[PDB]
């Protein structure tokens, strides 16, 4: 599914991401825009052979099992294909584990490089939430 901006913001609020670990909703919408262009089906291979999956581009090295990333972990205890669903629950629940692991949203390269230190509230402007 390709979400609209405000549709995704509402879904992420319904799932408890607004101010989760102190990150306002606009941070999560901004990260999703630049990680996946709001597309739940997005996949991208990494140089080390791992793959990123879904709206928040969650990595198979640590977080999910895709059957082809040797020596990797599965800390969210899910198949990576679950992260491509039109239902974002699995992606959100795994992202909550990632953002809580000590490095906050710096785990998402695109967030650090394109959202951190910008007016992230712009990403939810106009939306009925
Ligand atoms: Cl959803
Ligand atoms: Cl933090
Ligand atoms: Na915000
Ligand atoms: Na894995």
């Amino acid at each position: 599914k390709v979400f609209g901006r405000c549709e995704l913001a509402a879904a992420m609020k319904r799932h408890g991401l607004d101010n989760y670990r102190g990150y306002s909703l606009g941070n999560w919408v901004c990260a999703a825009k630049f990680e996946s262009n709001f597309n739940t089906q997005a996949t991208n291979r990494n140089t080390d052979g791992s793959t990123d999956y879904g709206i928040l581009q969650i990595n198979s090295r640590w977080w999910c099992n895709d059957g082809r990333t040797p020596g990797s972990r599965n800390l969210c205890n899910i198949p990576c294909s679950a992260l491509l669903s039109s239902d974002i629950t699995a992606s959100v629940n795994c992202a909550k584990k990632i953002v809580s692991d000590g490095n906050g949203m710096n785990a998402w390269v695109a967030w650090r490089n394109r959202c951190k230190g910008t007016d992230v509230q712009a990403w939810i402007r106009g939306c009925r939430l």
